[PDB]
């Protein structure tokens, strides 16, 4: 139940470098040439960038190389970019078929490029009206830092219930996305002229409107 | 995954789970060189069983690991709260290269299991007439909160332009996500359809939506 030792945080701008370290004893670390290093973005599978203290695998940059020095292996990322914001685990085997991990480092790629969001709102699908059902969708894509605000209107008037926003999460395009969906009656949306989805990211504010079609 | 896992497992306390990891004969059915790992999310991962069955010092003989043909498996008896975890599974192969599966999000049930409601929207008028031709694939109040999206374009599995949002859990303490798929209008306009597939608790849903005349 032995971790490797590496600092809990490192952090750079784009096109900085960052080195992390990863310590360990003579019986691991300092051993063998066994040290791995995984990348890993929250809530994705990991990916191995560094294996047997120093070998990229195929499709990994050549702007993360690995070293070791005794028993204190070393990762560099050169020429940071929002991607490699992420946690970065070391592991080693040692003896008596023991493998280490290290706690992880979270590199934080500071001052990343603020973005407002890409807003779509979408009216019921012809297949949930015939199911009696007239959810309405306001996707937000796009944007960053990870945090909106949404309200709802029914014509102009503030729509108070039937709202979920789903927590913000980052895509593979390093930016921001979630969605707002508003649970309405078939009754409800053909009742009203429009409904609007008001999206605020850092005091800027986007609506879309969309009304019972014609077709 | 060049290994195969099931993206997600369940049971109660006190319930046995059993989890597949399938190579080829080239990788796990060509020696006995599986291990396991458990990762708690946003913590180190750690050994669980190396060598298909071996257990590392301290981990409980709860978990025990076996391999017929080219599928190893986990099983977890008695499961408790701490082994709620996302679970990897490794091989050698020829060039004693390592191969991963995919990893399997094991919950142990804290809250009765809900299907997806799923929800397709077809692009929106305002966004064809900004030449943009996203679909949504709106997936609302399931339980467990883990959910794999494949889209087809006809038939086709697409990759390129799919985003699916990390499920996060609304006010009725049940998870949402949506995917989306970034079409150009030309790719919408001239395929017959696209289907968004939703797999929950090993269950596959299928919507689809095809171009209308008016939108
Ligand atoms: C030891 C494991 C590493 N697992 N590796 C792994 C798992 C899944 C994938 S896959 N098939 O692309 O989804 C690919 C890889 N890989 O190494 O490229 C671990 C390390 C750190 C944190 C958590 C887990």
């Amino acid at each position: 139940q032995s971790a490797l030792t590496q600092p809990p945080s490192a952090s750079g701008s784009p096109g900085q470098s960052v080195t992390i370290s990863c310590t360990g004893t003579s019986s691991d670390v300092g051993g063998s040439d066994s040290v791995s290093w995984y990348q890993q973005h929250p809530g994705k599978a990991p990916k191995l960038i560094i294996y047997e203290v120093s070998q990229r695998p195929s499709g990994v940059p050549n702007r993360f190389s690995g070293s070791k020095s005794g028993n204190t292996a070393s990762l560099t990322v050169s020429g940071l970019q929002a991607e490699d914001d992420a946690d970065y685990y070391c592991s080693s085997y040692g003896g008596d078929n023991n493998l280490f991990f290290g706690g992880g480092t979270k590199v934080t790629v500071l001052g990343q490029p603020k973005a407002a969001p890409s807003v779509t709102l979408f009216p019921p699908s012809s297949e949930e009206l015939q199911a009696n059902k007239a959810t309405l969708v306001c996707l937000i894509s796009d944007f960053y830092p990870g945090a909106v605000t949404v309200a709802w209107k029914a014509d102009s008037s503030p729509v108070k219930a039937g709202v979920e926003t789903t927590t913000p999460s980052k895509q593979s395009n390093n930016k921001y996305a979630a969605s707002s969906y508003l649970s309405l009656t078939p009754e409800q949306w053909k009742s009203h002229r429009s409904y609007s989805c008001q999206v605020t990211h850092e005091g800027s504010t986007v609506e879309k409107t969309v009304a019972p079609t014609e077709c």
